[PDB]
């Protein structure tokens, strides 16, 4: 069990992606795209 993120001062959104966390969603909104970037080769249409 690798305790990760346990301790003093949370914040009320984290990423789903890696497990970050930021103040403001805004701020995580933003970074959840690091994860998720453009691919126009998939075959997903649109
Ligand atoms: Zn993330």
């Amino acid at each position: 069990g690798s305790s990760g993120s346990s301790g003093t001062g949370e914040r009320p959104h984290k990423c789903n992606e890696c497990g970050k966390s930021f103040i403001q969603s805004a701020h995580l909104i933003q970074h959840q795209r690091i994860h998720t970037g453009e691919k126009p080769s998939g075959p997903s249409s649109g």
